[PDB]
């Protein structure tokens, strides 16, 4: 007894009528009408083979209350057969989530009727579309009249053997691109190929479009995503007899994980960004979880936020990226084993891993975008070091040295695939003084214009170095000294006991990173190098692979001292007082690579509009045609923020790309460290480690404009 659900990786969209589950015509997946409800299951294949679910159930704006129960149910219920481990969306028309989006990237279509209206999914047509939305494009059916229409947007008349595309004077081609998604949508799906596509402007209206409407009057304008400072803040509390009662557990994030008990479910407020999270534990009793989506509703009530807020309801052990980095520093107990973790994004779902190797890195896109690494590291480099308000070159001798008094900038040529390309890396210490910082940022986007505004531009600073930076310098570490000076004048002296801390790259590069000589920074991933009056401490961490001590011996001998080699947990206790004692100090291992697992790259489009920053989310998988040559995008990579600058965007958004990558890096809820790095990237321009990001990047895809590309590939 039963409809056939769950099956195998793919989308299934059922539309609840009269309390029953009703399969759509897969021709016609985006379609929803305004008065009904859907019930959405979306499996996706986890690496190891096993099915991840995500439900989703969808209110139309004129939907019922009972027939929006009716979905809510179908919803708990098909998660109970799928034995609670799917995670649950409710997604209301107009603001659904952004992994509900990625499913449908022809667009969505919202048409007027539904059950109650006696409304079928199955011609003689007759119906109008305003099309709004950049990333996410919503095709609204509106009365067919020339009042419906605005100048700013682009409609769609649909006249069952010929479709109408008419773009307003006052709609950007970006808009026109999207808008031939949806009436090639109509054409091929619903008409399934035999329809004509008509293409036409304001002025250009053909006769059957003035034959239905009448004559073109005058038009207005449009009116009709995520502000920067309502990102930032969220709260977690405790429900109670979900007679629904919540207490405060947790005032500001990030949140300590502890917080979360099996025995009780919790909401994660972020509604004044638009959505919270109900974390339903594995020993709460099934009173409790199956009325989850009500008690978010309640929640919703209690605290006056808008009833379109999106709700998200997560298994204990399934909890969902963006979930688990409101926590300082989530850790599973699957971690460091397995395949992957508790969930698998949609949009990264059927990305290959691909492991490193410098030998084939040149042929691999994939590779250098997996890893952060444009080239193995062995190309020609100018390194200089800012002295007042001058590049001054730094001696070939010291390079792979840095001072934490200086700032540098790093020339280097990258070459992969066969072409060859330049990254401008702008390393400021943590110890320069302001000047001759701000100096540095100058200097290198003077030496990006003189190089022809073309190379890549990366801002770093110290402690935080990007993996393809520290692979520079032959086999040789990067070895990163804390507030000293390599200029001629004050060469001054070292402190009596020093710390260094020795991370590696998954390319086997290293980097020898000072650090305060105490206990709580020791790491046991890493090797690490303690230098006294007396002796020379090299500690090997039981994490800690061949490729670190090497390095970390390199750097033993250009500090001149012969070292004795200590194990983790088998230390000299001469060692131990040399930093004050014995402390605790973080053990729990790297993510390595499940970080893009537990971090998959997102892209945003970023706006400064007049007083307030505004980030828009691109859901789906991430596609070269996402990136309009007007607009500045962000490319969120966990240890990285790419900023795309389009060639078409305003002066203003393109010179402002460093500050609002980090304004979008500051109001980040998961409080990333203000040190990350940021990468300007240039269209047209873009490095491996960007483009390897992206399905079907082409190479001559700007050649032709886009827009004229689209009503050339049919339309
Ligand atoms: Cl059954
Ligand atoms: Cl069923
Ligand atoms: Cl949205
Ligand atoms: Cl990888
Ligand atoms: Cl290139
Ligand atoms: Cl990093």
């Amino acid at each position: 007894e039963f409809l056939k659900a769950g099956k195998e990786p793919g989308l299934q969209i059922w539309r609840v009528e009269k309390f029953d589950l009703v399969p759509v015509p897969t021709n016609l997946y985006g379609d929803f009408f305004t008065g009904d409800a859907y019930v959405i299951l979306k499996t996706v294949q986890l690496r190891n083979g096993n099915l991840q679910y995500d439900l989703h159930y969808w209110l139309g704006n004129e939907c019922s209350q009972d027939e929006s129960g009716a979905a809510a149910i179908f919803t708990v219920q098909l998660d109970d057969y799928l034995n609670g481990r799917a995670v649950q969306h409710r997604e209301v028309q107009g603001f659904e989530s952004a992994t509900f989006l990625g499913y449908f990237k022809s667009g969505l279509k919202y048409k007027k009727g539904g059950v109650a209206s006696g409304f079928k999914h199955v011609v003689v047509v007759q119906r109008l579309f305003q099309v709004k939305g950049r990333r996410v494009v919503r095709a609204t059916e509106v009365p067919v009249s020339w009042e419906s229409f605005k100048n700013g947007d682009c409609f769609i008349l649909d006249l069952g053997n010929n479709i109408h595309q008419w773009c307003g004077s006052n709609s950007n081609r970006y808009e026109r691109l999207k808008a031939t998604q949806v009436s090639k949508g109509i054409r091929d799906n619903e008409r399934s190929g035999r329809a004509r596509v008509h293409v036409s402007e304001e002025g250009t209206e053909p006769e059957a479009m003035l034959q239905v409407l009448g004559p073109k009057p005058a038009l207005p304008a449009g009116t009709e995503k995520e502000d920067a400072a309502n990102r930032k803040l969220a709260k977690l509390y405790k429900v109670s007899n979900g007679t629904m009662s919540v207490s405060l557990v947790a005032d500001e994030n990030p949140f300590a994980q502890g917080a979360l008990k099996s025995e009780d479910c919790f909401i994660l407020d972020h509604g004044k960004d638009g959505k919270i999270f109900v974390w339903k534990g594995k020993q709460a009793n099934t009173e409790e979880r199956k009325a989850a989506l009500k008690t978010a509703s309640d929640f919703i009530t209690k605290m006056d936020y808008p009833k379109q807020t999106q709700v998200s309801v997560l298994p204990e052990g399934g909890e969902t990226p963006l979930f688990k980095q409101f926590f300082k520093n989530w850790r599973d107990p699957d971690q460091t084993d397995g395949l992957g973790l508790s969930y698998l994004s949609s949009h990264i779902a059927n990305v290959e891993r691909v492991p490193f190797d410098a030998a084939t890195l040149h042929t691999s896109t994939a590779m250098a975008a997996q890893h952060g690494m444009d080239d193995d590291g062995t190309g020609q480099k100018q390194i200089w070091r800012i002295e007042g308000s001058n590049k001054v070159p730094v001696d070939p001798a010291t390079y792979g040295q840095f001072y934490g008094g200086d700032s540098y900038i790093i020339l280097y040529n990258y070459r992969h695939g066969g072409r060859q390309g330049q990254i401008i890396y702008n390393w400021q210490g943590a110890q320069s003084t302001q000047d001759e910082v701000a100096a540095s940022a100058i200097l290198t986007a003077q030496l990006d214009e003189e190089l022809g505004g073309t190379p890549v531009q990366s801002r770093v600073v110290q402690g935080k170095e990007p993996a393809h930076l520290m692979s520079l310098f032959g086999g040789k570490p990067m070895i990163i000294y804390k507030g000293g000076t390599s200029r001629e004048g004050g060469q001054t002296a070292p402190a009596s006991t020093r710390l260094f801390q020795v991370r590696a790259n998954s390319a086997g590069a290293t980097r020898a990173v000072e650090v305060l000589p105490k206990a709580g920074a020791l790491n046991s991933n890493d090797a690490f190098v303690l230098k006294t009056p007396s002796a020379a401490y090299l500690w090997v961490g039981t994490g800690a692979s061949e490729a670190e001590k090497t390095g970390a011996q390199e750097l033993l001998r250009v500090l001149r001292a012969q070292p004795v080699q200590v194990a983790e947990g088998s230390e000299p206790d001469g060692f131990w007082e040399a930093l004050g004692g014995k402390a605790a100090y973080r053990t729990s291992p790297r993510l390595k690579d499940k970080k893009m697992d537990a971090h998959p790259p997102r892209l945003f489009a970023c706006s400064n509009k007049i007083g307030r920053f505004v980030i828009e989310e691109v859901p789906g998988e991430l596609m070269q045609e996402d990136l309009a040559t007007d607009d500045v995008m962000l490319l969120d990579t966990w240890d990285q923020v790419f900023v795309w600058v389009g060639k078409d965007s305003q002066e203003e958004e393109k010179t402002e790309a460093l500050t609002s990558a980090k304004r979008y890096i500051e109001t980040d809820p998961a409080n990333r460290d203000r040190r990350t790095p940021i990468t300007v990237v240039k269209q047209g321009f873009e490095p491996p480690s960007f483009v390897g990001w992206f399905l079907g990047w082409d190479d001559d895809y700007w050649s032709v404009d886009p827009l004229d590309r689209a009503m050339a590939e049919l339309a």
